């Protein structure tokens, strides 16, 4: 595949999976979702946040 997919995927990807409190299919969905439109990569980092911040405590 083009350099383009590595280069964009830096800025957002292990970052997803650094939330502890998302739930399985939530955490394997967004890095699904990469593959699927790397465009939307700032969407879905922003995305699995608000998840974190939904299900988190308090």
């Amino acid at each position: 595949v083009d350099n383009k997919f590595n280069k964009e995927m830096r800025n957002a990807y292990w970052e997803i999976a650094l939330l502890p409190n998302l739930n399985n299919q939530q955490k394997r969905a967004f890095i699904r979702s990469l593959y699927d439109d790397p465009s939307q990569s700032a969407n879905l980092l922003a995305e699995a946040k608000k998840l974190n911040d939904a299900q988190a405590p308090k």
